[PDB]
């Protein structure tokens, strides 16, 4: 099953030259594989495309999620999510994904990819059932920390600041402050 | 006029195909030159690419400050560009602007943005912000403006009015000291 190698020369041709420049041809070439078989595994290039997006954003959530469990503290899951998010800045994931159609298929694309976050869900519940985070929906919760904070990661690998390790975590203990109640 | 249609051109297709479908041909074609046409104007790719990153920059600044006066409350000059930025998200120029470096251009490009400067440092001088750095105060605020209104903007959530005080608020206790 050549499905797997496939996407990955797909997403390393995206992450350098993005969604439309795509070629069946030097995508094969790539992946080493012959363009026929491109075919017995997407019908055509919008659908690689549409595969592609969900697999990344399926690699994104078990990046972002790695080493967590719903046993420890809710702070430190949200200190290891937010130190996740943070080395993933200047990988191809955030290369391919800061560029991502219809609606049909972009509903459908922004809904499967929420699922795949449900460890992000669970803290922000289990935050708010505790009277810890502030009462808003979880899509604001996570606007206002963690996807906040990608903007950080981003602007520091593209050289804007400098941030040691007590920079570092005064940013989480400041994005902290925008989800607890005060 | 000629110089300025070609440099709308550029950030059109810049705007459809990133600067990697940026050639001079097909910017040639867009703006329906020769493309020694443009070489007259701008004196190769790198230069017209300068001129864009300004041209974008100081319209997202202008956007991003406009309504704001310097003698007003800290927390009203927040508020204002807080929401400027949310009205941003889905624009034209919002497009333009993510899609898009010497030391110079952004020696020039940070003098552009001097009010949100001067916001986080009589701020910080106030011991009203906690002592961090301009850069990484404002990633902890004004970008919670940006990310919430791009899902905004793309139809994918809808935040109420009572929801978007409510995430201002929040976005203000991430730089406040507490
Ligand atoms: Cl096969």
């Amino acid at each position: 099953d050549k499905r797997d190698q496939i996407l990955a020369a797909a997403e390393q041709l995206i992450a350098e030259s993005g969604f439309q420049g795509l070629s069946m041809q030097k995508l094969a070439n790539e992946a080493g594989v012959a363009a026929g078989t491109i075919y017995r595994y997407f019908s055509d290039k919008e659908h690689l495309l549409e595969e592609v997006r969900l697999n990344v954003a399926k690699r994104i959530a078990s990046a972002v999620q790695a080493g967590v469990n719903d046993d420890m503290p809710l702070k430190e899951r949200y200190r290891t999510m937010w130190l996740n998010i943070w080395n993933l800045a200047g990988s191809n994931l955030n290369a391919i994904s800061n560029r991502v159609l219809p609606c049909t298929t972009r509903n459908k694309t922004w809904e499967l990819e929420r699922k795949m976050f449900a460890q992000v869900d669970r803290l922000f519940n289990q935050g708010k059932e505790e009277g810890v985070f502030k009462p808003l929906d979880n899509e604001v919760l996570s606007g206002l920390s963690f996807e906040a904070s990608v903007a950080l990661a981003r602007k520091h690998a593209l050289g804007f600041y400098q941030l040691d390790d007590d920079a570092l975590e005064a940013a989480i203990e400041a994005s902290w402050d925008a989800i607890i109640k005060h």
